[PDB]
């Protein structure tokens, strides 16, 4: 029995996890202090892996899983220490989503909704700030709206940006996030992708729903879910009963209709 | 133990997570943990487990021995849920109301206790205004947002219907998309009244005339139940309510 614990990206890994579990014949409980108690209530009854769906565990909730001596791994997050975890390389995507419209002619380029201090925030501005150094484009912090990959950071950095930005290119933090960027805009009267083009991270479903239907980099939520219980199996098997590996799985972008060459 | 177990296996819609949000919030006031399954069962019952609700499934007998409650489906089984029926009346009296009278509805699947009753409310309201019954207007499907694609494209660019009721907001906006590629424009040339209500019919442009459910509530009461039945036989109805939006209009 594994236990996965979460907080549309969710779903995709599940699917991932609940596929390759049902091919090791495992089964599968989703956990839901209210983490502190997420923990225990995994660990209180026999599980023989924990998979955390980009969950932020405190530095004592952390020790606390460590502790209890069942194997695990951290999906869809990377960290700065030796944590076991599987997840896109997060400054790759914020270096290929800035690419895809660097290429495609622009040059003012925004990006929206990062929450700029966590690991994962940290390094995609890192991607995007690259992109822009090695074409030569100054970092305008001006271009830079923080948030926390909502709907409404979305909606609320594009009326950050303006009616009459100068921007012609936006990357948004999220699928959801691109969508309140895509109606703010169209509220501002600014039309995608012909003034403006708009690039999604992470390329869910929510991509093939909006008008017009948002280019994305996608990540493989669903082999991070597989590649997981790989890791619980292996863990098992070599008799060790621990995982320690951390890797990148590679990210591919998917072009929709929200872009459009400058 | 004092762990409550959720089933809800494979869903097309976000409605599941408007319900656990509800069990969530009534767990923690009581100190109750939460897991949830997608055979379920088994997983369920081999765990020492307070209760178990299940959010629209359908080995009851399996469950029967092991306190459990289902959620979002409506007859001696206790539950806590819409009234199918009700929401295919008001779906469809909410355009009949408008003035339409060539209806369609697409996404519902031919199954007995969810979808069968969603097409009779919505057959109900059509007797009553004496609309003639049309096979060629239902379009079965899984409520998701291709099934609304393609139950559009089978209505055709040239469709005579001016009124389409959906089988939930993935489906909804799957009618929309497609209708606006065929360049029928969504109030003007069609309406469109969604089932659900969840915020995905906020995002949408035009956001999504609903019949809204209290997703939310369910999860609440389905809590209560089980706090009170160790401290279930009940079978709730939660009201349902129309929520005005940007996509239907007066014929």
């Amino acid at each position: 029995v594994i236990a996965a614990v979460v907080s549309n990206f969710a779903q995709q890994i599940l699917d991932g996890i609940q596929e390759e579990a049902h091919k090791n014949g495992y089964n599968l409980i989703i956990v839901y202090e209210e983490q502190k108690h997420a923990l225990l209530t995994a660990i209180e009854r026999p599980v023989m892996g924990i998979l955390l769906l980009s969950i932020a565990l405190t530095d004592d909730n952390l020790q606390l899983l460590q502790s209890s001596d069942v194997p695990y791994c951290f999906l869809s997050m990377g960290f700065d220490d030796d944590r076991p975890f599987i997840s896109s390389d997060d400054e790759d995507i914020g270096y290929q989503a800035t690419n895809l419209l660097i290429n495609e002619g622009h040059r003012q380029i925004g990006i929206a909704g990062i929450d700029q201090y966590p690991y994962t925030g940290r390094k995609r501005l890192a991607g995007y700030k690259k992109a822009l150094k090695e074409a030569n484009i100054a970092i305008n912090q001006e271009w830079i709206k923080p948030g926390d990959y909502s709907y409404t950071s979305g909606e609320q950095a594009m009326k950050a940006f303006g009616k009459n930005t100068d921007l012609t290119g936006i990357i948004a933090a999220s699928d959801m996030t691109a969508i309140g960027i895509l109606n703010q805009a169209s509220s501002f009267g600014i039309e995608v992708p012909k003034d403006l083009s708009i690039v999604s991270i992470d390329g869910t479903e929510m991509c093939k729903i909006t008008r017009p239907q948002l280019t994305s980099i996608s990540q493989d939520f669903f082999q991070m879910g597989v590649t997981g219980v790989q890791q619980i199996h292996q863990s098992v098997k070599n008799g060790s009963n621990r995982i320690v590996s951390q890797q990148f799985i590679p990210v591919n972008p998917v072009i929709r209709k929200s872009t459009a060459r400058l």
